[PDB]
């Protein structure tokens, strides 16, 4: 399943995923990728943060989801 993530500052990063992953790894899969860590990341999908525990599968993520990333503040 390809996705997209839209960063902050303009940059534009795509991932192939699975529908059955954790977004949890997807966050390490940025630090593999991008250098950032788990930790200060939190991601966005049709306006709501994107929570520990739980996939892609249940916040209904597809083909070309464009997704969000705040840096360390929460709100935006």
């Amino acid at each position: 399943m390809q996705i997209f993530v839209k960063t902050l500052t303009g940059k534009t990063i795509t991932l192939e995923v699975e529908p059955s992953d954790t977004i949890e790894n997807v966050k390490a899969k940025i630090q593999d990728k991008e250098g950032i860590p788990p930790d200060q990341q939190r991601l966005i999908f049709a306006g709501k943060q994107l929570e520990d525990g739980r996939t892609l599968s249940d916040y209904n993520i597809q083909k070309e989801s464009t997704l969000h990333l705040v840096l360390r503040l929460r709100g935006g």
